[PDB]
């Protein structure tokens, strides 16, 4: 029993962890096999940053410009390309300590783990979703782009996530393993913001069934609702639309609990009406969205506590 | 920006962790060095734990008894012998990943990472907090015996807890790595339970300076309060006492906001008394008492 926010294990990505520095500026980058990936914005100064032309900028500088350091070791770089956002530059010795490893784009909803680093030292890991709005609410200072986002289902690393940047709100963005943006953002200092986020109605109602195989079923009642009726109600708190899509995904948590999809949506639609009346659900007296119904699975025993 | 509940990196951990068996029940163990540490309830059948005398189903035990799986190398047992509520079976292979550790025996309301394992092979992590009823709400399944809980300084674990059970409201007990439990709790199939709980104020006042730090300051008022003021409200609200000694570990967040550590508490008292009013706290509507002051200057000045 419980249910907390759980990483995966962050020892193979710990091993991959690197300082890069470019003149003054030092971040973090990823060493898998004999490339090292990070932020291009390495090669900028703070007076760059407006209005940077990366390809002027980088045309500039020569191999032995960036140094890389894994540990107490200096590894040599002896090529370097620009792949969208990310700089990727290929040293004299692959790493031995390379996991397992792809790399995916993900979806707005998926979660996934963060390993934060300075200085190419691991500091900590947690949880993280995309948001809606294609920004993270993760916990970064200054010193932690590079650091990156992952999951390891079934001993591969799953690399989704590399940090560049945090936004007015205090929200962060970054880009895939191959330097795209989540989202409409740019590295470039722009009045770029957060648009309006939304929350994540499969992960709620995935989570409202990790309650369930939990032990509790106090938020559920005798009514059911359409889909359609279902997403006009969920919109009007500003939740994101519920697609047949997300109703398929949840089948496995249904089938273990006995709670059809659509009346687990009536249950959240009274809550929302209702709220919690002083009690609390898995230790939260909020809605909890940073869990998908994949993650639940993961957690949850496979035995429901009736 | 930003406030999480971080783990810390498991991967020192990751590299100790391996099965162990005897006869049918299979946990994890901690391998350090050529010793594998586990808790002692491996020895016993699901009939054994009704009424176990450990020295006696030991004492019919050897070391053949015991099969140890690192990855895919078993891992010969050579000794064998208990230490409180742990076995440790002493094994023909030194751990080449052992990384620099102690054992620490923690106090309530400290906290620590999880690394859940099952079969030997690391699941997941997370951070738990070591409540007043020395109980811990952590997140475990069948299997998981034999998990550990640890914190890093620089370069050394220190491992501060191995898992042995769950208590029936669902939170879990277990011991430190000498095998000495925490809390009143017995390794037998016997009547038990979670006493009652109560809140961490020092970390909730560490969380209250964490929100202010991420720029959350409504809370903030022209009140302050004495510690015996205070402590009565703690008392009514089912809450720790507050001590001297918590006031002079809240010094380095007191003093990187300037907010004093009783202006806060009267901060605090004001919400024990009339609730958050709809609003939240670093987008939590509970008050959090899982950071210690320590948590938060890690988080919020980037320790590695
Ligand atoms: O280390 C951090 C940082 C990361 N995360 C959080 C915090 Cl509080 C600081 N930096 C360091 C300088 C680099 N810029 C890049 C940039 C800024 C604004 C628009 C776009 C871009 Cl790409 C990011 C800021
Ligand atoms: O794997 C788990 C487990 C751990 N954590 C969570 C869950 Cl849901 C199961 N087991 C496995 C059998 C062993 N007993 C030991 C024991 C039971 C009752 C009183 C004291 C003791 Cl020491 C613990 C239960
Ligand atoms: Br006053
Ligand atoms: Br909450
Ligand atoms: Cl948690
Ligand atoms: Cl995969
Ligand atoms: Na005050």
């Amino acid at each position: 029993s419980g249910f907390r926010k759980m990483a995966f294990p962050s020892g193979k990505v710990e091993g991959c962890m690197v300082q890069v520095t470019c003149g003054t500026t030092t971040l973090n980058g990823l060493w898998l096999d004999d490339v090292v990936y990070c932020p291009r914005h390495v090669i900028c100064t703070s007076e760059d940053m407006l209005n940077p032309n990366y390809e002027d900028l980088l045309i500039r500088k020569s191999n032995h410009n960036f140094l890389v350091q894994a540990g107490n070791v200096q590894l040599r770089v002896i090529g370097h390309s620009m792949q969208n956002c990310v700089l990727k530059l290929k040293v004299d010795t692959a790493n031995p300590k390379t996991p397992k490893y792809k790399f995916v784009r993900i979806q707005p909803g998926q979660t996934f783990s963060v390993l934060a680093c300075y200085n190419g030292s691991p500091s900590g890991v947690y949880q993280c979703a995309m948001r809606p709005n294609f920004t993270i609410k993760g916990s970064f200072l200054n010193g932690s782009c590079g650091s990156v986002g992952f999951n390891i289902d079934y001993d591969c690393v799953s690399f989704c996530y590399m940090h560049h940047m945090e936004l007015p709100t205090g929200v962060h963005a970054g880009t895939d393993l191959e330097g795209n943006f989540y989202g409409p953002f740019v590295d470039r200092q722009t009045a770029q913001a957060a648009g309006t986020d939304t929350t994540i109605t499969v992960n709620v109602l995935a989570w409202l069934y990790a309650a369930v195989i939990n032990g509790d079923r106090w938020f559920l009642n005798r009514f059911t609702t359409t889909l359609n009726d279902f997403n006009l109600v969920a919109m009007k708190y500003n939740y994101e639309p519920l697609t047949q899509d997300h109703v398929d995904i949840l089948g496995p948590l249904s089938a273990q609990t006995g709670i059809a999809v659509l009346d687990m949506c009536a249950s959240l639609k009274e809550l929302l009406q209702n709220g919690m009346n002083g009690r609390t659900i898995l230790g939260s007296a909020l809605l909890e969205d940073e869990f998908t119904p994949f993650d639940v699975v993961r957690q949850c025993s496979g035995v429901t506590f009736q």
